């Protein structure tokens, strides 16, 4: 009841344990995914049409 | 009436020659859109973003 409550209040911790451990595995794919925050260059599509 | 009917084969003929008069001014306008048989260049595009 009450202590099931309080029980769900250390869950609550344990979640944000939860995304704490998830943010640095997350952090490594963002490392791969923060190569760009704008669209891609049009520098080499001369080596691509090329290719 | 049949004097109508050659009158019309003339017109025919009068119609062939404005055929034959519209074709230079309008191949002077396809050599302003001869330019491209194909998409345009991305060549460019760095001149056109940097602009």
């Amino acid at each position: 009841a009450q202590f099931v409550r309080n029980l769900a209040e250390k869950a609550p911790v344990l979640v944000n344990a939860a995304v704490t451990y998830s943010k640095p595995r997350l952090a490594t794919f963002w490392h791969y995914a923060k190569v760009e925050l704008v669209p891609p260059t049009p520098a080499e599509i001369p080596t691509a049409i090329q290719s």
